[PDB]
């Protein structure tokens, strides 16, 4: 994977949750995804299912533009998904 690159990833629910711990807060249309996974929830489609790791960022959650989505709006959106979660993420920079 390359930096600042775009790619779609389809994952099938397992524990009734996408299995991704995202944090941040409000946004003023400054960051595309406007989100950044600080931690992971090893209890569903993450630890075992794998695929998803720390450092990435969720931008499009099933046609849900995260341009200025609120922390609660994003998270709740990550869990409130369908049988399939075809969301697009982005290789976060994370310089430090």
């Amino acid at each position: 994977p390359k930096p600042g690159d775009i790619f779609e990833v389809e994952l099938a629910k397992n524990d009734n949750s996408l299995g991704i711990s995202v944090t941040g807060g409000v946004n003023t249309s400054v960051r595309h995804g406007g989100i950044y996974v600080k931690a992971v929830i090893p209890q569903g489609a993450a630890e075992s299912d794998g695929r998803i790791h720390k450092g990435d960022r969720v931008l499009a959650v099933n046609g849900v533009s995260l341009e200025g989505a609120t922390h609660k709006q994003a998270v709740e959106t990550l869990r409130n998904t369908g049988q399939v979660v075809h969301l697009l993420l982005e290789k976060g920079q994370s310089p430090t």
